[PDB]
């Protein structure tokens, strides 16, 4: 007998299917949009991507099935930081590497069986595109949404830009984790998403996310419970309202502090200081922001001479300015704690100042004296009334008596900051705005987007060296004011990728409409996304952006929902066994030489055996005659350690990877790609191929009609058996389970073998295969459509999903 083959089937119905366009979805449509994270066509698609990617297939296949209209797109992440670094690191023009990419990509997915509607094929890097990323941005702008700002900003020195916030990771470039960024001061644009905190934070309640994710856009939004407090100034009319994220610690305010910029640092001044403090004025706007934000640099200030009153206490306290007070945040004006601020604390210890407790540590008590700063919660103490309230209730405790007596008013802030968008970058978006001397930023308007960017050929041209390289092109930013008509300059800054990225998934709903980023009406029909899957790396990224979008152009009267992703689910890192290089062992310690090491990413020169065994490590020989260190890695280019497609089907096949893929590890969890994992593929397959093969005769001499109820011995046990089958992987499929809907066919298929041992090929048994080819189409759908066509006419796309019998699960 012949064996399971995948050689050449393989082609033959990924041809069949996408001539079929069984996954061509309807402009409107029961309907399921099943989403995966678009890719950056920055290098090679690996077994990483392809799980992520499977991931989608299975589910919009089996919704297919099932009836469903679906849509499951695919496009190119193709414009800002991750295709024009990959293509300047190998001397290619972005433009040219980026179609070069997004071509393998495109033979990657359809050499694993993927589907889509390639029809909705989005290319970021496209005016057809990026026109819409300008009209979004003029929307932005004039909804008061879109700013330019002096300021403190971000900068990676390797990509030669300024970086949003969500950008730094671990105080790192997200592109360049080996560097640190830096501070400069820059005029940048910036989206006021700071606007949507509030709904961002309160609308994660009802979403179907992982926890996870739900939990690190709450800590980076983060909400807190804050507050003005008016000090009045003793002799004078005027009350200093200052801000403070902690007005539990308000009973210990024992003296204020004023920017030196501040009106009153110099209004407030007694005659005799007035001299002495204009000094101390005149050098802090001698300095910088960063120097004035510089650390271990001098504590200075300077007394006033001037006393407030603490509304809290009665008493009397004094009132300096000094440097670290900033004139810009807040109200420019600070309440000193220095037994719970440290800031404050070493101030104080300087200059002389009071220390007073007012939160107490829980479980032992703070020393007299105080040694530093209790800067956590604790329980109110020397706080009058609010004594042993415990000290975040007591914001909002005090919060309330403020607003009562009159002497302050809450005030809710967020860590969140605004959204740096400019980049000094040839390859991204132009923003459609115009410099004039006379009138100032003025739009471009509407009617003349895109702003294209203007074709710049050589590479050096276009490599990043601190400004943007659009400021050495004046035949692209010479142009005239839309306003007077007057000579204007066009903005040079590109938008960041993520600005793209943010809408992708509404433009997919309309591909190709040339007067809209999208029409209301076809986007409401698909949205929102009922499964969207992708990598936990985007949680305050892309996953915090689109967020944002959305309730952006749900305002705008666009969009219906004000969540662009109903279900998410992060699919973990695909992981391949890496060689980190030699060790040697003695005892129970492996010595880690250096450059094993420093690949391994660990600051030990040592550990013992059950450290290596713990990180999931192995110790193998090796020919060079030394013991080399192994261990999983997340499969990337940077490891050297992806699997890529082409090669992998070549030599073994789609299915042989699918099933390797997704029969793992639950798809939440982490996997590591093995040979043990593509050899217990090889076997299931081989073993459905070899059950079908036996039967294929007898299978074309039998009808599949039958009445359950007339079954008897282990005829009606194999219904029973289907059944449960049937309910276990459709539950399965539906929660993304798709490990254990694949063990489920195993189960099953063991099944078949021990029922063949006592029955023939029966009515029942044929429609048992019948539905298990119907049941393995997500999942191995080129061997599942090769079998099937043994038997049945047209595709398994046309055969719909099995119908449960509920009676048969009693
Ligand atoms: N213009 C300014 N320059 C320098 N520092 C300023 C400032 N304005 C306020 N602050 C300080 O930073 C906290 C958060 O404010 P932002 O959210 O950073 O603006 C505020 O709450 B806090 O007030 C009392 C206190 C007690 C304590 F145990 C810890 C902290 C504070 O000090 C204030
Ligand atoms: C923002 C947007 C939405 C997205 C972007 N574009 C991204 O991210 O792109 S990339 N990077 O290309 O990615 C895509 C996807 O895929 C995945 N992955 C990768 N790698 C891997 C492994 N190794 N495993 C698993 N998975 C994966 C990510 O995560 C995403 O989702
Ligand atoms: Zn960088
Ligand atoms: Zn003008």
């Amino acid at each position: 007998m012949e064996k399971y083959n995948p050689h050449a089937i393989e082609a033959k119905w990924q041809r069949f299917w996408e001539e079929k366009g069984f996954m061509k979805a309807k402009d409107l449509p029961g309907k399921q949009y099943v989403l995966v994270m678009f890719p950056y066509p920055s290098g090679d698609l690996h077994m990483g991507h392809l799980k992520n990617y499977t991931m989608g297939d299975v589910l919009a296949r089996f919704r297919r099935m099932q009836g469903y209209e679906v849509l499951h797109p695919m496009g190119w992440d193709a414009f800002g930081l991750p295709a024009e670094n990959a293509a300047l690191k190998f001397g290619v023009h972005p433009k040219d590497w980026t179609y070069a990419n997004i071509r393998q990509a495109k033979e990657s997915l359809r050499l694993m069986g993927i589907l889509y509607d390639w029809d909705r094929e989005v290319t970021t890097c496209e005016p057809e595109y990026y026109r819409w990323n300008q009209w979004i941005f003029l929307k932005m702008w004039e909804k008061g949404l879109a700013y330019r700002a002096k300021g403190l900003v971000n900068w990676c020195p390797k990509c030669q830009t300024v970086l949003a916030n969500e950008q730094v990771v671990e105080g790192r470039c997200w592109r360049h984790e080996d560097t640190p960024v830096e501070k400069r001061e820059l005029e940048q644009w910036y989206l006021r998403i700071t606007a949507y905190a509030e709904r961002l934070l309160k609308d994660l309640e009802g979403l179907n996310w992982p926890e996870k994710v739900k939990a690190m856009q709450r800590a980076w939004i983060g909400r807190s419970e804050g507050a003005e407090i008016l000090f009045p100034v003793e002799g004078k009319e005027v009350r200093i309202p200052v801000f403070t994220t902690r007005p539990d610690t308000l009973f210990g305010a024992t003296f204020l502090v004023l920017a030196p910029e501040h009106p009153l640092t110099l209004e407030l001044a007694a005659p005799e200081k007035r001299e002495e403090v204009l000094a101390y004025v005149e050098a802090a706007k001698r300095k910088t922001e960063i120097e004035r934000q510089a650390e271990g640099r001098e504590k200075t200030g300077v007394f006033l001479g001037a006393y407030a009153l603490n509304p809290a206490t009665g008493e009397r306290i004094p009132i300096w300015t000094a440097d670290y007070v900033l004139f810009g945040y807040g109200t420019g004006a600070i309440m000193a704690v220095p037994a719970h601020d440290q800031r404050d604390y070493e101030f104080a210890r300087k200059f002389g100042l009071p220390i007073k407790k007012v939160i107490e540590r829980p479980g032992e008590p703070l020393p007299e004296p105080l040694e530093r700063a209790y800067e956590e919660p604790g329980i109110m103490v020397n706080s009058g009334p609010f004594d042993g309230t415990e000290s975040e209730e007591g914001k909002r405790k005090v919060i309330a008596w403020l607003e009562e007596k009159g002497l302050g008013k809450g005030r809710v802030t967020y860590r969140l900051r605004d959204w740096l968008i400019s980049r000094q970058r040839y390859w991204g978006t132009p923003i459609p705005m115009v410099h004039c001397e006379a009138c100032g930023v003025v739009p471009v308007p509407e009617e003349e987007l895109p702003v294209l960017l203007p074709d710049l050929k050589d590479v050096e041209d276009i490599r990043p060296k601190g400004k943007s390289p659009l400021e050495a092109h004046p035949e692209f930013y010479e142009t005239t004011c839309p306003k007077c008509g007057g000579p204007a300059k066009r903005d040079t800054d590109t938008m960041d990728t993520f600005f793209d990225s943010s809408w992708y998934y509404l433009r997919y709903t309309d591909p190709h409409n040339d007067r809209l980023p999208f029409d209301p009406e076809k986007a409401n029909a698909w949205m929102p996304v009922d499964q969207y899957i992708g990598g936990v790396e985007h949680a305050v990224l892309h996953l915090l952006y689109s967020r944002f979008f959305t309730k952006f152009l749900h305002d705008l009267g666009m969009v219906k929902v004000e969540e662009p992703f109903q279900g998410l689910f992060t699919q973990g890192m695909v992981l391949a066994w890496t060689d980190f290089g030699p060790v040697e062992v003695e005892g129970s310690v492996v010595r880690l030489p250096e450059p094993t090491r420093i690949r391994l990413e660990i600051p030990e020169s040592a550990l013992s055996l059950e450290d290596v065994r713990k990180m999931g490590a192995e110790l193998r020989p090796h020919e060079d005659g030394t013991l080399h260190l192994w261990k999983p890695a997340v499969m990337s280019k940077s490891k050297g350690n992806g699997v890529m497609v082409g090669p992998f089907v070549k030599e073994q096949g789609a299915d042989i990877a699918r099933i390797t893929i997704l029969f793992a590890a639950p798809p939440e969890n982490e996997m590591v790609w093995t040979e043990e994992g593509v050899q217990g593929a090889w076997r299931f397959l081989n073993r459905i191929y070899r059950r079908v093969a036996e039967d294929r005769e007898a299978l074309l001499e039998t009808s599949g009609v039958f009445q359950a109820e007339a079954l008897e011995g282990k005829d009606r046990e194999l219904y029973g058996k289907l059944h449960e089958t049937l309910k276990k992987v459709t539950e399965d499929l539906e929660a993304l389970r798709f490990n254990t809907a694949i063990a489920a066919l195993m189960e099953f298929l063991n099944a078949l073998y021990e029922y063949r041992k006592d029955r023939p090929v029966t009515p029942v048994y044929r429609t048992a295969i019948r539905y298990y080819l119907q049941m393995l189409f997500p999942f191995a759908p080129h061997l599942a459509e090769e079998l099937w066509h043994w038997f049945w006419p047209d595709s398994l796309f046309e055969a719909g999903w099995p119908e449960l019998d509920e009676k048969a699960l009693e």
